[PDB]
RNA sequence: GGAGAGGUGCCCGAGUGGCUGAAGGGACACGAAAUCGUGUAGGGGGGCUUAAACCUCCCUCGCGGGUUCGAAUCCCGCCCUCUCCGC
């Protein structure tokens, strides 16, 4: 959601993001209907000034015009409510309209579509085997750590681990929880679950709807990410000065229909329908150094915890077509899969400004007593099973076992994990 | 699914079996259906020898459809053991464990994690009544609760697995789920897809349709998965806090065994000892109950809860559920095996909660708290945590 | 799936139709141990103004709608909380 007038008072500003950003806006006819309902609601508003004039000029007055007044205030009445339904038809409407307009992305950020995503940084890389290297899949075919009998069960884009490997995904999502506690973040444990507000809030409502789950015969969806719960927690509150930024590190199961990814990663660990995801929230004061504080925080705990996994990664500064309505920026973190010879996705660290804080009511108070909207970050902390595809590539040895990180050594109790046929 | 040949010579004692169990089936209804059925395969074979026969068929369809339904209602007779009658008839077997002693008044699991800061009630707004959300250590402590548990299940000889939280309907049919608790399970929109309240789903569906070696068998399985079930109560003490909720961690035994009453009673007590020695390194007061025929459930052969004492409620709360089903799943999802003498029989299904969080960690705040209010770590989760005593955020 | 009790400002809470955007107590801040005094919601129009400040009007007492001359108060739907049952 933007600033509605700041929306009116620089258009073209917004009608450059809505290009840049691919969105299918109609920003004049937005504007037309916003003028229209300005206008009805000064007209609402004069018809309840003097509905509140009869009703203070009913009781002290003289029977002789007592009823002349009351039929005069429920013709006031009778009006006021035609207004309210126009006025609430009109209102619905502008907001599915405002609940498109895309934020201005931030300049750095390459303008075009997924072409033009730009890597930035790259730190160590391809690994150079003395062996033939096997793929994810083969190892755990190897060490007997896949489950293929769960799409039986369970359907395409589905996955089951076995023996180390299971205990392995669990590691990997403590030690991601242990590393984001020890550098500031409030752990939390969450639901995979929410009503629509939620995901309105953050902007997953309406532009990526069919990524998302229903509950059937409820008013419930499954979440794709933590962000969705952490994002609604302060809806309607306006927090103290004091306590920002809030800084979360939220672990949750994701639930993600891939609708429109038919065709892509379509076995393996890459792009399945439920994983564990450990998030990073930040809610912090409406300034842009405090946001690009956060972001740059948020980057390096994602690639510290890359290092800690022994991890070649690289960043990639998003495009404005490919960052989304809602970012100021956004950066990728990808690790290279050398099954696929290329760097895939593992993090999305991501700058939004008030966008998500103007739809879930996020604000704060300044210490001059002003209420602001807040700004709102995030960024994956850690993902299974999708990581566990560079990590066993990567860490693969001769004889097709898999070596573990010194850093979580002390998670699994050994330094190569064991198969288990 | 009860053996259609069985049910034939003996309909005395599946008729027992019903009223037992208290399930709304007409049993001579059944009966009569499926004579029906064998009529019309009567029929058929006398066509076969010598558009009459097409419409004998399209009849046939409807009838094995009906008959389908309804045997999957079928209850399983249980062992004479088990007390006859609803949850009042429930037979406490054992208690492990005495009640604590506090030399101040204990505080209820919500009330500490109030103290604490390990709350966050807004979820209610984000996500709907009858859900949680964890803060600090607290949120630390469920994860830790849930690697522990497959910690200890693998090295008790159980291969461990991380499990996805849907599956079809197959699966939910083969362990008795549906259509008996189908109002129990959420539906996935747009998908043939169901939510799992338990991993029991989806462990006992992995092998459906296969031919296991006997020397493959026993299979004990530590499949770890989220769970979600559609009812998790109103209000009250019953499930205030952390105690029924919609969404929640558990992690599941699951054995497939030999079509015999010894290797079911193995498997059966060593599910218990497990579960029981969980709770002992959880050092938590517990009790083991047997449950009655009608609070049993229709596939059950013999099932066994164990409570954890809850001190503000002064009444043990139920923590696990062992039950062992015969062959009754294994009917429905066809899982068989090969026995030393090369025949195919149908294998015999158990299962109990390892360890489900986050109803566990009601007892543990409540049994391990301190007077000023924090929560000491047992010894076996000491590693886990990193520290003694669980410190507070707000 | 039911029964009863609720939701008011920073919190507890008074309000059986207008004297209530709101008493009293606590908390906080400022000013003049205890005491006294003052202060203590958000949003949106209009006037004036560069702006701010100031003046004025409208909406919100969990959310939305309805009744009425008039609603925090009455009705309806939804949401949440507590206690007891159902599963
Ligand atoms: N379908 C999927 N299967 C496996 N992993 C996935 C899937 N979708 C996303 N992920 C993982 O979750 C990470 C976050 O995905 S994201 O949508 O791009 N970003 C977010 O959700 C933000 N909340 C920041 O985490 C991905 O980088 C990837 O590691
Ligand atoms: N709605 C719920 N909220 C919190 N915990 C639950 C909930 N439902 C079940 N549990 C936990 O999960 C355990 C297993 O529940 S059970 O249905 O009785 N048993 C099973 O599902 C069997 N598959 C064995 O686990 C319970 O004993 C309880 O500890
Ligand atoms: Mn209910």
């Amino acid at each position: 959601m933007v600033d509605l007038k700041r929306l009116r008072q620089e258009p073209e500003v917004f009608h450059r993001a809505i290009r840049e950003k691919g969105v299918a806006l109609d920003l004049e006819a937005l504007l037309a209907l916003d003028r229209e309902v300005q206008e009805l609601k000064k007209r609402l508003q004069e018809v309840q000034t003097e509905r509140n004039q009869v009703a203070k000029r009913v009781p002290k007055a003289p029977p002789e015009e007592k009823e002349a007044l009351i039929a005069r205030g429920k013709a006031l009445g009778e009006e006021a409510k035609r207004l309210e339904e126009a006025l609430r038809e009109k209102e619905a409407r502008l907001e599915a309209l405002l609940l498109q307009v895309p934020l201005p992305p931030w300049p750095g950020a390459p303008v075009g579509g997924e072409e033009a995503n730009r890597e930035i940084k790259r730190v160590g890389g391809p690994p150079e085997f003395s062996f033939p290297p096997l793929d994810h899949v083969a190892l755990m075919e190897k060490n007997g750590w896949w489950e293929p009998r769960i799409s039986q069960v369970s359907g395409s884009r589905s996955y089951a681990l076995k023996g180390d490997l299971a205990l392995y995904e669990l590691a990997l999502l403590r030690f991601a929880m242990d590393f984001m506690a020890r550098r500031g973040f409030l752990p939390m444990t969450l639901p995979s679950y929410a009503r629509e507000k939620a995901f309105l809030g953050t902007g997953h409502f309406p532009a990526y709807r069919d990524q998302v789950w229903a509950i059937a015969e409820t008013d419930l969806y499954l979440t794709g990410t933590a962000e969705v719960v952490l994002n609604a927690l302060h809806s309607g509150e306006i927090l103290p000065y004091e306590a920002l930024p809030l800084r979360y590190a939220g672990y949750a199961p994701a639930f993600r229909s891939e609708a429109g990814s038919f065709g892509k990663d379509v076995r393996g660990l890459m792009r399945v329908h439920q994983f564990h995801k450990v998030e990073q929230y930040v809610l912090t004061e409406a300034s842009l150094e405090a946001s690009d504080r956060a972001f740059q925080e948020l980057l390096e705990n994602a690639e510290e915890i890359l290092r800690l996994l022994e991890l070649p990664y690289r960043l990639v500064e998003v495009a404005t077509g490919d960052m989304g309505p809602g970012k100021w920026r956004q950066v990728d973190i990808e690790v290279y899969l050398p099954s696929e010879g290329r760097y895939r996705e593992t993090h999305s660290c991501s700058a939004l400004l008030d966008w998500q804080a103007r739809r879930a009511n996020l604000r704060y108070r300044d210490p001059e007593g002003r209420v602001r909207y807040a700004y709102t970050l995030n960024n994956t902390a850690l993902a299974t099973p999708r990581i566990l595809a560079m990590l066993l590539e990567n860490h693969q040895l001769q004889d097709g076992r898999v070596r573990v990180p010194q850093a979580l050594i002390p998670y699994m109790g050994k330094e190569v994990l064991e198969p288990c046929g």
